[PDB]
């Protein structure tokens, strides 16, 4: 059971202060574990951080709701948006770790974060590439940059929440309408 | 001169570890200043952090390159992209502070970060609103959510750089082409 309480405490301290702001003394104190339990049995600060980040990014190795729509690029893009919104609703901590690693990487960035993000961007880009070949999508746009644009739309909506509280709804009630809006912008733009 | 060296040291330590990961002892040690100089003359950890964040967000109070294009929504959107890219090229530290505050806010979030971001989003939304009234833009999309989408495109391109190194160019040589691509997606979508 002190394994579970350590995972909780590690997630909340590393989420707050990042890997570079947390000490093993703080982890032990917050969990009521000894520095020795932590170092010898739970992999130290580093082992706990790796375990926490692996849990944060676990869902990125499970892309079948998106991959399963291949053959219909619009359905792929829609599934990607729905999946991404779900991820954020289920895990309020994720953008803390995701942005902290992208802007102040640890050794876990190359091991866990970078391949997770790249796998998703690739998947989207492949679908865009297929749509371009088919003539559904315009051939003067670059598939990866286009994928990054879609990913940016949805991820910035959640990232900017605290600064935009009175400017738009962030209620989960409106998530399906957000998907409708971002699918429309990405595929058809804002032009009349 | 120890004022200048303190600002440098504060920017680099707060950029790395965030406000919540930096101690006044670390600041003094890194700058070769006493804890007393810092507390009594430079406003302590908090004063230094406020000064650093104010410098990080200073350019957000200077939006005339964007505002000056009002009357032509496309020119506003283009100017916004160009300005945002410039900001990131001139200040590699900015997304560290920007994401850290949005995900782990300090008292400086409400004072500095939130109004800076809101002022830009408002400006974009107003231009989109005008274009909708004029019939240039579709009336079934929400202006603020659309503004957030454009902001998300460009900000995610820089945010995701470390994870996408081999997937697309991030060379400043290609910044004008990026603007061309993101203007095209936002206004016309990816459809043929
Ligand atoms: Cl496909
Ligand atoms: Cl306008």
């Amino acid at each position: 059971d002190c394994r579970s309480r350590l995972m909780e405490v590690a997630t909340e301290l590393f989420a707050q202060k990042g890997f570079y702001g947390v000490s093993i003394r703080e982890l032990a104190q917050a969990a009521g574990a000894s520095i020795s339990m932590i170092s010898y049995h739970f992999g130290g600060k580093e082992g706990l951080y790796a375990a926490v980040l692996q849990e944060q990014f676990a869902c990125f190795g499970q892309l079948d709701d998106i991959r399963g729509q291949a053959g219909d690029p619009l359905a792929v893009m829609t599934a990607y948006l729905r999946w991404t919104i779900q991820r954020h609703r289920n895990n309020p901590q994720l953008l803390r770790f995701y942005t902290s690693e992208l802007t102040n990487p640890t050794p876990c960035f190359a091991a866990i974060v970078s391949p997770a993000i790249a796998s998703v961007i690739r998947l989207l880009a492949e679908s865009i590439e297929a749509g371009m070949t088919r003539g559904l999508f315009r051939r003067d746009l670059h598939a990866v940059n286009s994928a990054l644009a879609l990913a940016g739309m949805v991820n910035y909506f959640f990232l900017s929440t605290l600064a935009t509280e009175g400017l738009t709804s962030h209620s989960p009630d409106q998530d399906e309408e957000l998907i409708r809006q971002y699918v429309a912008i990405f595929t058809r733009g804002i032009m009349a």
